[PDB]
């Protein structure tokens, strides 16, 4: 329902794996890989099957975007 | 590389546009109550919209927590 909901999932040998649900009952999944790789997606509010958007980061730039979203 | 551009919306808060080293684009408008808006646009066409989330204060803080480690 509504809260933030974070679910976390290691991926065995590969990094781990959060799907959040926001407030706003927005959905969003973010791979952390071992080498330092983000993965973001993101997919339709009301349909899982369906990728708006996705983005790969390396570990400097998803420090610095977090540092941007972060305070 | 990665490129980020820095600019005031006077009274209500800052905008960040974002260029990655995967020439991906995003928006992050930072409002001054604390509201997190996150724009996600097409590579080539600044005009087509991706994807977007709103986040609160607290929420953007997690969510960077898990970003950055």
């Amino acid at each position: 329902g509504s809260g933030l909901n974070i679910k976390e999932n290691d991926l065995p040998g590969i990094g781990k794996k959060f799907e959040i649900e926001t407030r706003s009952h927005e959905k969003m999944t973010i791979i952390i890989h071992d080498d330092g790789r983000r993965e973001i997606y993101r997919f339709n509010d009301r349909d899982p099957d369906e990728l708006l958007s996705n983005i790969s980061l390396d570990d400097s730039e998803a420090r610095q975007i977090a540092a941007i979203l972060g305070g």
